[PDB]
């Protein structure tokens, strides 16, 4: 399930970037920006494989890629956040 | 996020003492000149480790290193000056 709406404005500034960034279609800072994202546990409603795409949000200070990233789907403005490696997601509402 | 370009010319004349030093491969001044740059607060574009090496541009009168760098990236004329100790940056123009 989604947990419910976020308020970009509320999110780390590098959300921001990230957005920015899928907007262009980069170019991206990671090779592994970009990749299909599977949905392996069906916590995002299911749909057929390539729907989603996954890309970092980079956490300063952090020696890897961290666990932050931005899920976007085909819908317009479907732009999910994760900041906890997959586990929970929210909608990212670009309005607040 | 780079904070623009500058005219060589428009710093502070010991980074022009600091790129000749880099140009000429030293000898350095102080022995912390050419270890690498971590990059930790992801402020320049994300690279490999290794990418990025610092350099002391001397502060006149101080008894320390002070806060005065030069970063160098990999790329040909890839330099950036801070003077405030890695919380920002300019790239460095060699052409003015
Ligand atoms: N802030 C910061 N310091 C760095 C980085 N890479 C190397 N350093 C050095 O690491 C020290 C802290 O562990 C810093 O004081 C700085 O020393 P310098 O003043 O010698 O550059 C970096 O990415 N960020």
């Amino acid at each position: 399930d989604v947990s419910g709406t976020v308020c970009l404005s509320a999110l780390p500034p590098e959300a921001t970037d990230t957005l920015n960034l899928i907007a262009s279609d980069g170019p991206f800072p990671y090779s592994q920006d970009g990749v299909v994202f599977q949905n392996r546990e069906s916590v995002l409603p299911t749909q057929s494989y390539g729907y989603y795409h996954e890309y970092t949000v980079i956490t300063p200070g952090a020696r890897t890629r961290g666990t932050r990233r931005i899920i976007t789907g085909e819908a317009t403005q479907e732009d999910y956040y994760t900041g906890d490696h997959y586990a929970t997601f929210s909608l990212i509402d670009q309005t607040c």
